[PDB]
C-alpha cells in the first residue's frame, strides 16, 4: 500500500533525570520515573498523530537520563528480544512495562515510535566475554510500528566517554526496517562519527531513511548538533530524523528533520528549558544529487593564492594550517599533507573587526574519539587574533555574497556543511556540484560562522 510522501516528527525533550542515591533504586522506582518521562513523550506522540505523522523520534536517554555506573542503570533495563520473535507487547499483554507503554503508544495513535531504552543480556560463565557481573548491559534503540509490534532493535555501537554503564556489542549491529514510506535505517548519537553501521547502512542497505535518537555536546566550530547531521545527512543523500535532548546546561540541543538537499526543519534553543515537536512533509524515496567526486574539481586547478602567511590554529585539539582572508573578495589556496582547500568568496560587505581564515587539516583526531580526518574549512575567527581562528564562536555579522570552496580529498565521504551567526542553518542557500564544489546559491541571509567541508577516511582510523 506504499506512499510516495510521509510525515516525519522528531521530539527534542527535557528530560527528567533521576533522584541521585548511593544505592540502586528498586525496578517499582525506576519505572515510576521513566513513567513521568514517558508521559511526557506521549503528550508529543499524541500531538505529532494528530498532525498526520507516521514516525516520531524521541531523543536518546530520554526516559532515564544518562547519569549512571552498571549497578544504578540495572534497575532500568528490560530484555528486548529479537524483532523476530514477532511480538506485540500492548497485546501480549509485567516484567517490560517500558516496552508494553511504547507498543501501546504506537498502536494507539497508529504511529511509529523509536526510542532509545536499556536492554540487559544475561550471560553464561562459558561465555569468555561475560562480565563478572553476569550481564551485558546495551544502549537500545527500538522501533515499533503503527500495530505496536517491535520491528527493530539497535545496540550502540560506539560509546562516547563517560558510558561506563554500558557494553559494546562483539559485531556492528547493521539494523533496518521497511515501511509503506520507504526502508529505514538507525544509530545513535556518536555513531554518526564511524562506519559502522551509519555508513554501512547506506552504502550496502540503500536505505532511504536514517532514524537518529542522540543526546549530543555542542562543539563549534564543526560538530553542533544541527550543523554537522544535516550535513552527513545531505553528504550520505538520506532523509535524516534526529531527535536530541534539551539540556543546555549541557549544551544539549538540536534536532531536526534533514533531506539531501536541504534542511526542512530544524530547533536550536540554548534559552528556555522546553522541548520542541517538529514536523515536515518528506519522499518516500527522497530526491538527491547523483553520485559526487569529490577531489575532481580541487585537482583540476592549480592554486589560487601563493606566497601565502600560513599560521597555526587549533580547531578542537586539531592542528590545522590557516590564511587570513585580507580582501572584501579573493581567491585562496591552502594546503595541508595530501589536502589542498580551495576557496572564492566575495562578502556582502567588510564588518571591519571580523577576520575570517581558510583552514585545511589532514591527520588523526585523538580527543574523545580516535579517527581520521580530512578538512577543508573556512570560519570566522574569534577574535581579531588570529591565535584564536578555530576556537568556538557564536556570532558574526559578515553575510556573504558568493562561496565556492572544494579540495583534494582522498575519500569519497565528505559532510557540506555550513552555519549561520546564532547556530542558524541555512536552508537551501547553497549547494554541492559533482565534482565537489559547495558553493552558495544567493547572498546567505545571515552572517556567516563557517562553511566546512568535513571529510573522513575510515580506514585511517
Ligand atoms: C526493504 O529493506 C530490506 C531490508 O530488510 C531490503 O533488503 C535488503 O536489500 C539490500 C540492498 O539491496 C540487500 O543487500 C540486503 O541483502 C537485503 N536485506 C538483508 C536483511 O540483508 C529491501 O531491499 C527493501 N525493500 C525494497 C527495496 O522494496
Ligand atoms: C492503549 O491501548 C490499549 C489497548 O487495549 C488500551 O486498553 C489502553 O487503555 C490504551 N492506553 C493509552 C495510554 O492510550
Ligand atoms: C575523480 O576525478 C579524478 C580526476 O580529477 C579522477 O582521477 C578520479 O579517479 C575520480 N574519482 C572517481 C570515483 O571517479
Ligand atoms: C578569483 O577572484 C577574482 C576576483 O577576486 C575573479 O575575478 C577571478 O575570476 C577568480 N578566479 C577563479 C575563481 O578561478
Ligand atoms: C525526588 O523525588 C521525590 C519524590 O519521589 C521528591 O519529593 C523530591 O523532592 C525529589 N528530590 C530532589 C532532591 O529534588
Amino acid at each position: 500500500d506504499k506512499q510516495d510522501t510521509f510525515i516525519a516528527a522528531v521530539y527534542e525533550h527535557a528530560a527528567i533525570l533521576p533522584n541521585a542515591t548511593l544505592t540502586p533504586v528498586s525496578r517499582e522506582e525506576a519505572l515510576a520515573l521513566m513513567n513521568r518521562n514517558l508521559d511526557i513523550l506521549e503528550g508529543a506522540i499524541t500531538s505529532a498523530a494528530d498532525q498526520g505523522a507516521h514516525i516520531i523520534v524521541t531523543p536518546e536517554d530520554a526516559i532515564y537520563g544518562w547519569n549512571f555506573n552498571r549497578d544504578s542503570l540495572y534497575p532500568y533495563l528490560e530484555d528486548i528480544p529479537d524483532p523476530e520473535v514477532n511480538w506485540i507487547p500492548c497485546n501480549n499483554r509485567g516484567q517490560t512495562p517500558v516496552q508494553e507503554r511504547l507498543s501501546c503508544l504506537a498502536k494507539n495513535n497508529s504511529i511509529y515510535v523509536v526510542a532509545n531504552i536499556g536492554d540487559k543480556k544475561p550471560c553464561d560463565t562459558s561465555d569468555p566475554q561475560c562480565p563478572p557481573d553476569g550481564r551485558y548491559q546495551y544502549n537500545t534503540d527500538v522501533v515499533f510500528d503503527s500495530q505496536g509490534k517491535l520491528v527493530a532493535r539497535y545496540h550502540k555501537q560506539n560509546l562516547f566517554m563517560g558510558e561506563n554503564q554500558f557494553n559494546v556489542p562483539k559485531e556492528p549491529e547493521i539494523v533496518t526496517f521497511n515501511t509503506t514510506f520507504g526502508s529505514f535505517g538507525i544509530f545513535t548519537c556518536f555513531d554518526i562519527l564511524f562506519h559502522d553501521p551509519a555508513v554501512t547502512l547506506v552504502k550496502d542497505f540503500h536505505v532511504d531513511t536514517i532514524v537518529f535518537p542522540t543526546a549530543w555536546m555542542n562543539v563549534l566550530p564543526h560538530l553542533s548538533a544541527v550543523e554537522f547531521h544535516s550535513a552527513w545527512a545531505m553528504g550520505m543523500r538520506v532523509n535524516f530524523l534526529a531527535s536530541n535532548i534539551h539540556y543546555p546546561s549541557k549544551k544539549m540541543t538540536g534536532s531536526g528533520i534533514y533531506a539531501p538537499n536541504s534542511s526542512r526543519a530544524f530547533h536550536y534553543d540554548m534559552k528556555t528549558e522546553e522541548g520542541k515537536l517538529l514536523l515536515s512533509q518528506l519522499d518516500s524515496h527522497p530526491s538527491h544529487s547523483a553520485v559526487v567526486n569529490w577531489t575532481s574539481y580541487a585537482s583540476s586547478i592549480e592554486a589560487l593564492s601563493s606566497g601565502n602567511k600560513e599560521f597555526k590554529g587549533t580547531v578542537f585539539f586539531d592542528e590545522f594550517t590557516f590564511v587570513k582572508l585580507t580582501g572584501v573578495a579573493g581567491n585562496y589556496t591552502v594546503c595541508q599533507k595530501d589536502l589542498c582547500c580551495h576557496l572564492s568568496y566575495k562578502m556582502s560587505e567588510n564588518i571591519p573587526n571580523e577576520v575570517y581564515a581558510l583552514g585545511a587539516f589532514d591527520g588523526l583526531h585523538t580527543v574523545e574519539g580516535r579517527y581520521y580526518l580530512q578538512i577543508c574549512t573556512l570560519l570566522k575567527c574569534k577574535t581579531t587574533n588570529l591565535n584564536t581562528c578555530g576556537d568556538s564562536a557564536e556570532t558574526a555579522s559578515t553575510r556573504f555574497e558568493m562561496f565556492s570552496l572544494s579540495g583534494t580529498f582522498g575519500t569519497q565521504y565528505v559532510f557540506p556543511e555550513v552555519l549561520l551567526s546564532e547556530n542558524q542553518l541555512a536552508p537551501g542557500e547553497f549547494q554541492v556540484s559533482t565534482d565537489g564544489r559547495l558553493f552558495s546559491l544567493k547572498p546567505t541571509s545571515g552572517p556567516v560562522l563557517t562553511v566546512t567541508l568535513f571529510g573522513r577516511l575510515y580506514e585511517k582510523d
